[PDB]
């Protein structure tokens, strides 16, 4: 089997992709968040405390013939922008895209935080890290993926993340006809949990490529491009009067500015971020301060490529027995 879904942007930076899923008999549909960075699949749902609710499409696994209760599951996360969400869980039929899967953990939030209250475009997550961070207790549960894999043409997803505009989630394949030039593999360690790799170094603008590991995570779920300090102050000193500023929250730039290009390796190959995708806009509405789109990790503990470094390729994830990420240009 194959899906293929279409993934669009939340708002005019790109802060988020919604794609629609299908979930229960007859099908409900919510617009969720698929996320590369963690592996549970929850919802919005009739169960969300009401003042927790504003604006988004809630499933309601009464009004599904197919849904059951995993009797005594909970489930609880954080994630590393400090939201949080918590509730109980279903089993239910799940489609992304026309591929079905029977018996998928939906888990059905009892509580969210304020930043998802906050956005009413975004009505859930699908995780697409390892299941083995999912975070259902005491059994825990698998990803859609997954849950997936063995009945998929290949056991691959990928991801085509557009800029400014929709772009496309598929799986089960891989679409020849998305990308130019070849897909060049790199390793991935699964010890985090997380699609984790080692990128083979960066340049900024014209400049010339710095070959220096930078290991970290190819995560959808994450905006922006997280990366070692020394990385980040390298690429903001080619733009003058950007700043680092503790009051903002990190590196700014004038409004006026045309911003370089940002290049990162992987193994001998070469991914292009063009400059308009750093800009992620003015930090409050009418300033001429605008809040860059590359930023320092040293806060995180780990190097986040989210989704200004990934929308500029066409991403493999390979979830062979042993798997491995694959980048092209596109």
């Amino acid at each position: 089997s194959t899906g293929s879904a279409t993934t669009t942007p939340i708002d005019s930076l790109d802060d988020a992709y919604i794609t629609p899923v299908q979930i229960g008999t007859p099908a409900q549909t919510l617009n969720l968040d698929f996320d590369t960075g963690s592996s549970d699949l929850w919802v919005f749902s009739s169960e969300t405390t009401a003042s927790e609710v504003d604006g988004q499409t809630i499933y309601t696994p009464s009004k599904s013939t197919t849904a059951k209760l995993l009797s005594g599951a909970t489930w609880s996360i954080s994630y590393g922008d400090g939201s949080s969400s918590s509730g109980d869980v279903y089993t239910d039929t799940v489609s992304v895209g026309g591929l079905t899967v029977t018996g998928q953990a939906v888990e059905s939030a009892k509580k969210v935080s304020s930043s998802f209250t906050e956005d009413s475009t975004i009505d859930g997550l699908l995780g697409l890290a390892f299941s083995t961070l999912n975070t259902v207790s005491p059994t825990q549960q698998k990803t859609f993926f997954d849950n997936a894999k063995a009945s998929l043409d290949s056991p691959v997803f990928t991801a085509d993340l557009g800029y400014h505009a929709p772009g496309t989630y598929n799986f089960g394949f891989i679409d020849t006809t998305a990308y130019t030039g070849s897909i060049t593999y790199t390793a991935v360690s699964t010890k985090q949990g997380f699609w984790e790799w080692t990128s083979t170094g960066y340049a900024v603008g014209s400049g010339t490529f710095k070959s220096t590991s930078i290991d970290g995570i190819a995560d959808t779920g994450t905006t922006l491009l997280y990366l070692p300090a020394t990385v980040v102050s390298a690429y903001w000193a080619q733009v003058s009067g950007a700043k680092s500023s503790s009051s903002v929250g990190g590196y700014v730039f004038p409004c006026s500015a045309t911003l370089p290009s940002f290049t990162f390796g992987v193994g001998s190959a070469r991914i292009v971020i063009p400059g308009d995708y750093i800009d992620f806009g003015p930090i409050s509405t009418g300033s001429s301060s605008c809040f860059g789109g590359i930023q320092s990790s040293a806060g995180i503990g780990i190097n986040i490529f989210g989704d200004v470094a990934l929308k500029a390729a066409f991403v493999v994830f390979n979830g062979a027995t042993t798997p491995t990420l694959g980048f092209a240009s596109k």
